[PDB]
């Protein structure tokens, strides 16, 4: 009779199934899980309400939402403790210890690509740049945020660039149209195409790692949910949620199993 949701998609599906793993597996709680429950500002609202219990919530996403702060760094850490105390105080919300994942955009490029060229961060792209056949989501092509931050804190333009409809992408980058393409970090699509992930070491994108949030009215109530969330602390690296989004977007599993898996292989669960 613990309520746990996730948001739409299979990635908080997976984690609401970890919660509830863990959660069993060490206390003598039950939990419900309600997957796809809805958008952000809806189950934040079921929340607050307490029509359910907890749910996993982005570090970046509360202080842009829930807050309305600006985040004076773009330090995961940093930025965690700033949704943590902001919750508490403006909204008697615990927010436990987030994932190691970090959730944002990314620059993803075609392993062939990679190879001919040395490529593991952004800014290796600079003296390849002539070379770079870029398939942007519209949103990353337009927004302040992408590519134009890519230009600013980089130094980085590809005079080959198109706008594609998202899916089409990752057929252009499979077929050799494009060796570049924006994406989120965690997308099972990187996965599935064996795409070499950047790393953004210059820190141009906001930080969003996944931790539980509950009311502290609820942690009161069951102190014994704080030892069991907290195990997932600092754990799942964005490659694991690469793959275990992959496991159920593309080969079926349920979000359930590969949950189930991935604590046991991590020796969280026996």
């Amino acid at each position: 009779e613990i309520t746990i949701a996730g948001k739409l998609g299979a990635e908080p599906e997976i984690l609401i199934n970890m919660y509830k793993l863990v959660i069993e597996d060490e206390t003598d709680l039950k939990v419900n899980v309600k997957p796809n429950m809805g958008k952000t500002s809806f189950v934040f609202n079921a929340l607050k309400s307490g029509d359910i219990d907890i749910y996993p919530e982005f570090t970046g996403t509360v202080l842009e939402t829930f807050l309305k702060e600006n985040a004076k760094t773009h330090d995961p850490e940093e930025v965690y403790t700033q949704a943590r105390d902001g919750l508490a105080k403006d909204f008697d919300m615990t927010y436990l210890k987030p994932m190691k994942y970090n959730n944002t955009y990314a620059l993803a490029v075609s392993p062939e690509f990679a190879k001919e060229n040395n490529l593991e961060k952004i800014s290796d792209l600079g003296p390849v740049s002539d070379q770079v056949k870029a398939g942007f989501t519209l949103e990353f092509k337009d927004r302040s945020d992408g590519y134009k931050g890519i230009q600013d804190k980089y130094g980085l333009t590809f005079s080959n660039l198109k706008t594609m409809e998202p899916k089409l992408r990752y057929n252009a980058i499979k077929s050799g149209d494009i060796n570049l393409l924006d994406a989120y970090s965690t997308d099972s699509e990187l996965a599935q195409y064996k795409l070499k992930v950047l790393e953004d070491d210059q820190q141009l994108f906001p930080p969003y790692q996944g931790a539980p949030l509950m009311l502290t009215k609820t942690l009161d109530k069951y102190p014994e949910l704080k030892k069991p969330l907290n195990k997932l602390a600092g754990k799942i690296t964005d490659d694991e949620m690469r793959k275990m989004n992959y496991e159920v977007n593309v080969n079926g599993k349920s979000a359930y199993t590969v949950a189930k898996d991935y604590l046991k292989d991590q020796g969280i669960i026996k």
